[PDB]
């Protein structure tokens, strides 16, 4: 009991600063391009985004893949010649900074780019502007880097979301001031295609734009999609180009004010923020045509809209999750969702279904009568559930060979795990009088399913979210994908035949988790892979073997791109009293002496769409947990029920009772860790997490005060009523439908249950947080004062939902160390 | 050793009960009205605003002053209600935005009726209540009631609040108000309403306003009104209103959070930061004609015959305005942007012509204005330090071609004193139809005489509601002042005819807040001392009518009477021989030889004196509570503080932060030697606003003196504070780079402590005076230097913690922070 309890060494504030300062002192976004020159030594050029160790910023790079190897390390050749993509002092525009928050982009420089393979044209944002360069194809392969040519513009403000036109690389598109524009890269000609935008709250219409809740909660960063092929309709031979697009009216969506980064100005910015229960934007898919002559001059432009309203045709639809087109350009498609997020629909939209917009009532019925009777929406798929629809990206339509459609689809709600299915929907025209107005039935456009074959199955998932995707080879009839079949703790690359659902073959080595990228030629892949114990590598594997059995191509290591007082944690697992396997992670105290009992930090997140505990390298993002361990803290992480990678039913334990299930699992994990490992002092446990983790830190202190001595709640969710529609309604329902659950899970309403003793609660929040508004902390403090309750608080004035600036970051870590040092006893 | 007194360490529940155990407005806004009835038993009815001990809200009250009182018994007057079971405070204490902000600008803590207007002959009372307007009739033609009457609400077609109600002096059938930043008028008898200005439309696109005091004018110049009734009618009959018209277009906007935290919205505010543009301003006139039936016939919008910017090129702020009692001239009190040059300017009504968009009509009216008519600059106060705005300006009626007036003047000698002045109004002759450029001293009247009525090393009180009363029969001016001592306000009287004997009418050993009968036969004094709680007594002025200067004030009757240990006032001299006054709370149940930990409670900015001889136990209960636990609490009025004249206050000029802490350290070291109980090893500095600023300056510049600092709502960056206050003491930023930087505590964060537990920051989130930005930007810079801090926010609080539950939490936190860390 006396000598048994390990006392942490108490440092001064400057001492802790030096400790934090001392502790702190990869290739992605790939494009495989084959070289058509047998006499040269290189088979491919691999293009990618990457940040070298010497460089400040992310940039466009390339490596040369050789034809024969005798351990190769590939050189990182620069593409742009001494180019600063990041603007002066890292100070982005408002639109571009907010895109970086919605995409969680910590890195400076070029973060997306667009590529067109045949022409070899690269298109990207840089310097709060647009830029381009040419390599490969007709332009040829460069040895030395080339300066990227800036694209001139008559538009004022930022040009967001550049995309090259697939049908014609002379053309490209962008968003300027919430409208769709198009332009000619060769001639410099620009043309505006939508006219939704003009002042501020007085200007609620926008076009080609994903709104806040769509970006943040549905992972869609665009609301326009190029048609992939061109028509040649007209009198005298003009070429037509199309863009499907989301139109938005935000009139009835509540406004909130968030402070500007320019603190000296003392202003806010206005923002359409749909809180749970309140109105989301009024939405529509519209179509935009434009014609071109043989000289590349944009002749005419047209605004088209659906022949009947979007709200009449699709009466139950609340959000457009995803959209695009078939590869031949025959149909546009969309992925729709109801407001509960328990009913999804994959809908085809023929171009003939769209007619020109006019304000005149006479003209619209003429164009409506001119639409063929056979033309209509075709609902090819319908996913339904008692839990919720997670949006899965995978939807690969095969080109038709009319009257049916074959496609691959990721589906979780059928069995409870996300799996690939091949589906044939039967397209049969009911015949519709589009001029006379129209009320659809409950299954109005629902295609019959001819067959639905399961390609994958089991107690494991195909990855289809947060950038995971399939690669489909139509020669060999194989679908390449990623998944958890080996284990929840490791991502792995698999291959399976979509023709014949037989043997799934694993192509990545076990004991590591893999983030993979395929050649469109299917001859080689990259895997950026890692483990808990080993830092990440990036290797190039060539798929080799006889062409008579392409399923069993043995992956042979070709070459490498990246290689290589930190002590890794140990994964463990355990069963709850209800027989549910939970995984956990422990960092042991460094230089441990058995028999000692050490104070413990329960690091938590615990919300949906995150798995903390898996077999990949943690020392980059979670260095602070190792730093804690270097001082003699036990650090424990538990993936409780709710967390992702374990299918729908595991996730679904949260449904309408957020806060209620999670802490019990965390307590069980903490008590398991106590019995297994001999070094936890349960008298000195601290709970700590950001966002949902801060919410859970507060729930731990409220419901389990004898378990947790202190709480360091970062950016916490204190009032579920103040969070958005998309996230909150999905897990917790609308507020009027779940009064008991909203109240029970709102930490601000249970402040009487928070401690009478001071030094047991530290709150942290970013002042500029536009995700979880500082209100949450403000309102928690308001209620803490009303109940007569002590608290400590730290603001980060130049910081949103994450602490990006290093000096702020170091200060955060020093404070945490001091709070634990002085008060965790 | 055993000598160091250690405070008893309580749990948080313990400190909460301590604070709750400790905590478990007087008659003001007086009107004397004589009873015109020899047979009846009462000489006067005294009307006033007041709040009984049982009652929640402030309300309109009266007492009956009897004709004879028994001199054996001490007679206590009854507080009779005017209104019959009336709630003046709106539902849940939730005022409108305009009305809540007026209560912040006035520091009005109390709920209910905070102002009212009275008309004496008719007996009409007019006042805001229930976010609406109300009236009742008593005295005069209406007669004197015994029991209370229900106040009649005034119906209106206006939407939103009706601000700033005033009865027309010339005709009590009429009254005025502000609705949506424009002047309106209405007839109380007939219910007819008429709008007179059209500056506001239907708030960034809509910058013009009429009849409105802007933010900096309310907050920094003590003017809460932008329109002034003419006191007489010309003859149908015309009635007049002088008004300030205002354009806020070029004034920067800032966003402050709304009280509705759930909304997560802000409110826009024209906030002129130091160096940036103040409003473009103007005096205009609004006339309206009435028939014998009380119908408003016609209305006219009038403007000065030449522009305001051409006539008065150097004038930046309109400090005050009004009219002469006969209605002959309007007048205004002007100021330059440095605030070192003031002008009292008379403005004849004939100088104003109808506004028209037609140039031909404007030149018709412009040619028609007489050549002899003009502005008359009757006074000019100028200084190297700054012009404090003094209210006192009494124009005598003209017994033409000259003007006698009384004027309070501080810049002449360095102390504020009464002078009788005769200006000669001689008409220079002006071609008003052609435009022209005034130079310096263009309209400067010659001074015939300027006689000093008062003089000495002491001040006449003329700010923050202080005023004179002038009796014209007896040729006496009654006033208030510090002639006896800086620590006590006292009532004096002196002849404006013959500048001779100043006679004191209030008893020494107390500080007095007085109000005179306009009949000069009796006064009220609301008075107190450091040792004794406040009383409100009625004194009758008695004696021979041939010698009115020596009327002996005899106590007539009383209105208000009354583990607290009062502090002890002291004084001492600096190394430079400047007398500073100070206050100490000794530790309760002191054992001499013990050395106790100490709280230096500080304010230290301009326009405040903390240390005087009046009761502190109401407003500074927390300082006694500190003392009850064994803290020494020391308060020092350093150089810069008010009540000491201009040169003492002027020690601040262009070096805020630099002089004040030295005087605080000197006072603290003096207190150490004199009183045997200060442990200088355990000294904390604590203050709000300027005090928080100084608490931070104490920690920066004297870290070996002060162990901890509890900075409340601090001024951390002088560049972020307003024009009116900052430019006056610290100049423009372009003119004082060295001083702005030296006095900005946010820029010297490297000098703040490396050790944690030495700095507690506190701030109201809804503070629209000292924006939360100040704390925010201090924290931002604390992070950049790698410096520890603790922080507390008040989410439902502006510049003051008004809500009691917030207040208790604030006090508990302070006790815990001191207990653990001092
Ligand atoms: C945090 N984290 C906040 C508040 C609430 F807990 C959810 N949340 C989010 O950031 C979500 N928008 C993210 C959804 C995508 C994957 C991570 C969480
Ligand atoms: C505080 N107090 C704030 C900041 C600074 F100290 C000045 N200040 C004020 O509120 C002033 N505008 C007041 C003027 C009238 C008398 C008291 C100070």
């Amino acid at each position: 009991d006396p000598a048994a309890r390990f006392q942490v060494q108490k440092h001064s504030w400057d001492g802790l600063r030096s400790i934090i300062h001392g502790s702190r002192k990869a290739p992605h976004d790939f494009q495989f391009v084959q070289k058509t020159d047998e006499s040269g030594p290189h088979s491919h050029r691999l293009y990618y985004l990457g940040m070298p160790y010497g460089s400040r910023e992310n940039s466009l790079l390339y490596s040369e893949i050789p034809k024969k190897v005798r351990l190769l390390l590939l050189s990182w050749k620069q593409m742009l010649d001494h180019f600063q993509a990041t603007p002066h002092h890292g100070v982005y525009s408002r639109e571009e900074e907010l895109l970086r928050e919605r995409k969680r982009l910590g890195v400076f420089g070029i973060t997306s780019y667009d590529f067109h393979s045949e022409s070899g044209l690269f298109l990207f944002q840089a310097s709060n502007s647009l830029f381009h360069c040419r390599d490969g194809g007709k332009n040829g392969f460069m040895v030395s880097p080339m300066k990227p040519l800036e694209i001139k513009t008559q538009c004022s403000g930022p040009r967001m979301d550049p995309k090259i036109c697939p049908a014609d690389p002379a053309f490209f598109s962008f968003i300027n001031n919430s409208d769709l524009w198009v332009a000619n890269i060769e001639t410099g000609e620009e043309r505006r295609l939508t006219f939704c935008h003009q002042n501020v709250l007085d200007d609620p219409k926008s076009a080609g734009v994903a709104t806040f809740v769509i970006q943040e909660e549905f992972d869609r960063f665009t609301g326009y999609w190029w048609c992939p092929t061109a028509s040649w309709e007209g009198s005298e031979g003009l070429k037509t180009l199309r863009i499907l697009y989301e139109e938005v009216d935000e009139s009835e969506v509540e406004v909130i004010h968030v402070p500007s980064p320019a603190l000296e100005e003392r202003k806010t910015d206005s923002y359409r923020y749909p809180r749970t229960g309140s109105k989301n934007p009024k939405i529509a898919l519209k179509l935009a045509e434009f014609q071109t002559d043989s000289q590349g001059k944009i002749v005419s432009t047209q605004e088209k809209e659906l022949v009947q309203p979007f709200s009449s045709l699709f009466p139950k639809v609340e959000y457009i999750a995803r959209a695009g087109w078939t590869r031949d350009g025959k149909y546009a498609w969309a992925m729709f969702l109801d407001r509960p997020q328990q009913w999804l629909q994959l809908v085809l939209l023929p171009p003939a279904l769209f007619i020109p917009s006019t304000e005149n009532e006479e003209q619209r019925l003429a164009s409506a009568r001119a639409v063929p009777r056979n033309v209509q929406p075709y609902v090819v798929y319908e996913e339904v559930t008692n839990v919720w629809i997670n949006v899965h990206d995978i939807f690969y339509p095969f080109p038709q060979s009319e009257d049916e459609l074959c496609f691959l689809r990721a589906n979780e709600c059928k069995t409870g795990f996300c799996h690939l299915y091949k589906v044939t929907a039967v397209l049969k025209s009911q015949g519709y009088d589009w001029s006379e107005p129209f009320s659809p039935g409950e299954d109005e456009f629902k295609c019959p399913i001819k067959e639905e074959i399961a390609l994958t199955s089991g107690e494991w998932e195909v990855l289809a979210r947060h950038g995971s995707k399939i690669w489909v080879n139509e020669e060999t009839k194989l679908v390449y994908f990623q998944g958890t079949k080996d284990t929840p703790l490791e991502h792995h690359l698999y291959v399976v035949s979509y023709e014949a659902a037989g043997e799934i073959v694993r192509l990545t080595t076990p004991g590591f988790s893999h983030s993979c990228s395929m050649s469109q030629n299917f001859d080689m892949f990259v895997s950026h892979y890692s483990s808990v114990s080993t830092p990440p590598c990036v290797h190039v594997y060539k798929l080799s073997g006889p062409d008579d059995d392409p399923l069993h191509k043995q992956p042979r290591f070709w070459a490498s791109m990246m290689e290589a007082d930190y002590v890794p944690p140990e994964i463990f697992h355990f069963h709850t009293r209800s027989d549910v396997r939970l995984y956990g992670m422990i960092y042991k105290p460094h230089a441990l002496q058995p028999g000692k009992k050490h104070p413990t930090v329960l690091f938590v997140y615990g919300g949906p769409q995150v798995q903390l505990v898996n077999n990949s390298f943690k020392g980059i993002k979670y260095l602070r947990l190792n730093t804690l361990a270097s001082l003699g803290y036990a650090v424990v992480v538990i993936d409780g029920r709710g967390s992702c990678q374990r299918g729908l039913r595991f996730e679904g334990a949260l449904k309408n009772q957020m806060g209620q299930v999670e802490i019990e699992d965390q307590v069980e994990g903490l008590q398991f860790v106590a019995e297994k490992y001999g070094f936890i002092d349960l008298s000195r446990v601290a709970i700590h997490g950001w966002s949902y983790g801060g919410f859970l830190s507060l729930m731990g202190l409220i419901h389990k005060p004898q378990v947790f001595k202190v709480a360091i709640a970062g950016a916490p969710v204190t009032v579920w009523m103040a969070y958005d529609t998309g996230y909150t309604e999905r897990y917790m329902d609308v507020p009027e439908n779940n009064q008991h659950g909203y109240e029970a899970g709102s930490v601000a309403l249970h402040v009487e249950k928070l401690p009478n003793e001071p030094n047991r609660l530290l709150i942290l929040h970013g002042f500029l947080d536009e995700n979880v508004h500082f209100f949450h902390t403000n309102f928690l403090v308001s209620q803490l004062i009303r109940a007569g309750k002590p608290y400590q608080l730290q603001i980060y004035p130049n910081e949103r939902h994450s602490i990006r600036c290093p000096e702020s970051g170091e200060h955060y870590e020093v404070t945490l160390l001091h709070f634990l040092q002085e008060y965790l006893h």
